[PDB]
């Protein structure tokens, strides 16, 4: 355990690793909760399982006016169209995935995979996306994620789409295939292992107790997942976000996201380089208030980081999968 | 329908570092403290005691994320599992005396000798490596734990990924173009006007078309300078001088004192400082966290962490509030 940098090839970026050193269970007041009232003062129903609906602040919205050509190198800028809705998970407020039962853990996958299908016929990227906690600025406790569909490819899409593509072309296998079966012989990084999926911590990871989900099978997107590959996925989940929550027995916040093959036109497209996955941002580092701030260098120059990878996924093994 | 940048959601791209940024516009410390470790004549964690120092102060970090000294790791068996080197040498330095002081509060001679201990550092560690980041975290918003006022500097033997991107970026700009990518930059945003939040004799400040923290900017020098040593005496007093008065901007943003991260990004250094570096320019970030209040801030999470940096104000909107705020501090 000495100071190195590794390399994160999906994304094209280097990390530094310094080796050497009470919500109740309803309120008429929640516009995410069953029968209540949202922004545009539409009344939620009486729903008893997931529910999705329009974010009445949206970030995108469907319709906009494009920005005229760019007029010069330094000054570009391109149109913007899209879609976001937010999903809750569960009706009770005071559960979060890990208390919830495999069944509703799978409504929530079918409700992820229904709402990729049904937005990804309009948007090339569809991006399901978590922010558990107020230290991820989370001001609604209720269980939810939201789906954000845009007409470009984000940045950060059009980075693993460069990495994968360049991998394919060069190696014959997607990049995260081959990286799975690696890992899965180099052992060190899993966390989880089920019959349809893993669960490791990434040789490049950034945040302290970063995960990577990703199917055993080659997957482009999260609706051609069959439902034995749903359930088992609902119950990896389960098992991964239970130890989270043990790690310091407490509601574990995190961001986490599902990145797949882009939508919107298929027709004269390939993409097989692209797998299925999900990442795991946590900030918490050594207690439940004691975090990971990525500020001064790491905004500057790079991403740092104490503990490596190895220990935090050693860590991660030995927790209980039984909630605390 | 007609397209209006304060009017309308769209996209913009950061061509210095290569990235796209979503724009959706519809949208008491005292003054000495003998157990401070910063503070003149107290104790570090090592046991050594600080001087009683009346300007700056250079010292090793006690807990550093870098030693000078590593082995390197064995050679890699799989592109998909690389790791090299590292080497460096992080050190701390303290602007002033007093704790209780920022730099929008200090005078601009005081400022001036934060200016010329950066260069003479930059000048040191360059030798050596061919890196050397300095920074400032300022305010627990940053999980800066120490109110004393002070930056940081990282030297290091790789040149660190966002030096890489602004690198490449940069090289690419000079080879097409014949001139250096943030001097064409400068001289286009003098043109534009829109961005610019302070121009002096030798400096420009402006919030960045492609910004994404809410009043971020961007500080360089009007002459073509590849690193922080080569600024003229006059180059050095004027920029203490901008930076007074941006950062008082600053503070009265929200009548409060401002937190942020901000840095230094000159010309590698190093072995190679003989090379040809000419498509590098000086310039520093700000990244400031908050977003309508003194306490409320802007969180880069979910969508950020996982497609792209989003942004509800405008860069244009935000130098227009910029500018408008006094110089004289609240
Ligand atoms: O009445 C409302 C309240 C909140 N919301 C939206 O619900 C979202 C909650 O998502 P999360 O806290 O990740 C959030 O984006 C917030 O703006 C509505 O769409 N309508
Ligand atoms: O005794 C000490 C206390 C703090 N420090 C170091 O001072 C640094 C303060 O830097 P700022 O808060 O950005 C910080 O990295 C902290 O580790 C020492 O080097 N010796
Ligand atoms: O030196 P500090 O204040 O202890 O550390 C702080 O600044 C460092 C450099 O940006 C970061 O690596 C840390 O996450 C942050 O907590
Ligand atoms: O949707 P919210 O909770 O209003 O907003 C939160 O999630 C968004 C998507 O990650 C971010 O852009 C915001 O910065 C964050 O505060
Ligand atoms: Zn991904
Ligand atoms: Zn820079």
């Amino acid at each position: 355990d000495h100071q190195h940098i590794r390399y994160n090839p999906l994304q094209d970026e280097w990390v530094l690793v310094s080796a050497h050193r009470t919500v109740p269970r309803h309120d008429p007041l929640n516009p995410l909760c069953p029968g209540a009232i949202r922004a545009n003062g539409e009344v939620n129903p009486q729903y008893d399982s997931t529910f999705l609906f329009d974010n009445d602040f949206p970030a995108l919205q469907p319709d906009a006016p494009s920005p005229g050509p760019s007029d010069h190198p330094l000054f570009q800028a391109k149109s913007a169209r899209g879609v976001c809705k937010v999903m809750c998970f569960h009706p009770w407020s005071d559960v979060t995935l890990p208390l919830m039962s495999v069944p509703e853990i799978r409504a929530v996958v079918d409700a992820w995979a229904s709402v990729t299908e049904e937005l990804g016929a309009q948007y090339p990227w569809v991006q399901i996306f978590e922010n558990k906690g107020a230290m991820m600025g989370c001001s609604n406790p209720h269980p939810h994620c939201q789906v954000w569909a845009s007409s470009f490819l984000p940045d950060i899409a059009q980075r693993e789409e460069r990495s994968q593509q360049a991998y394919k072309s060069q190696h014959g296998e997607p990049l995260l295939m081959e990286y799975s079966r690696q890992e899965l012989l180099r052992k060190e990084r899993l966390v989880l292992t089920s019959e349809h999926w893993l669960v490791l911590v990434p040789f490049w990871a950034t945040w302290p107790y970063q995960t990577l989900l990703l199917p055993r099978r080659h997957v482009r997107r999260l609706p051609e997942l069959t439902p034995a590959e749903r359930d088992d996925l609902a119950s990896i989940m389960k098992k991964l976000l239970t130890k989270y929550d043990n790690l310091f027995e407490t509601s574990f916040p995190y961001s986490m996201g599902w990145h797949g093959a882009p939508t919107g036109s298929e027709a004269g497209a390939n993409w097989n380089h692209w797998q299925l996955h999900a990442h795991y941002y946590p900030p918490l580092l050594r207690s439940a208030t004691v975090r990971k701030f990525m500020v001064g260098y790491e905004m500057l120059a790079q991403a740092q980081r104490d503990l490596t990878p190895e220990q935090a996924a050693e860590r991660l093994r030995a927790l209980p999968e039984v909630h605390y």
